[PDB]
RNA sequence: AUUGAAAGUUCAAAGCUUAGAUACCCUGGAGGGAAACCAGACUUAACAC
């Protein structure tokens, strides 16, 4: 919290209140409420990133690359469609 | 008014002497310092555009 960025905006974007133009809001995620995942999300060091990648080959010469984002329990019921279709993207461009 | 009357079973006297709770006898037998556990998580900032 030094200039401005996080304040409220990147708050805003991760209530799980106060609007639906984030397609993702985290449960207990509060606006100067932050009890408990506020803190998590935006403290606790020690975080798996969901969106991974990872690279198969088999017998033959053939090489793929899988983009998978797991699914948490904190999302309130997140928008699958909007993030279904930035994962395409994103495994485009990195390849 | 008697086969009666009278008469202390009394005196002296150490349950003492000798004598080893000793002899033989393994705290031993059986029993896994093991069981569980990711050396891992993540990039961010600045200005230029």
């Amino acid at each position: 919290k030094d200039k401005g960025l996080d304040i409220g905006f990147i708050k805003n974007y991760l209530c799980e209140t106060c609007e639906t133009v984030s397609s993702f809001n985290i449960v207990d995620f509060l606006l100067s409420e932050g009890s408990f995942m506020s803190d998590y999300i935006l403290q606790y060091e020690h975080r798996n990133s969901l969106l991974r990648f990872k690279l198969i080959s088999d017998n033959s010469n053939n090489s793929y690359l899988i983009g998978y984002i797991l699914h948490s329990s904190y999302f309130k019921k997140i928008d699958i469609k909007y993030v279904r279709c930035i994962l395409e993207k994103l495994t485009y461009c990195v390849i």
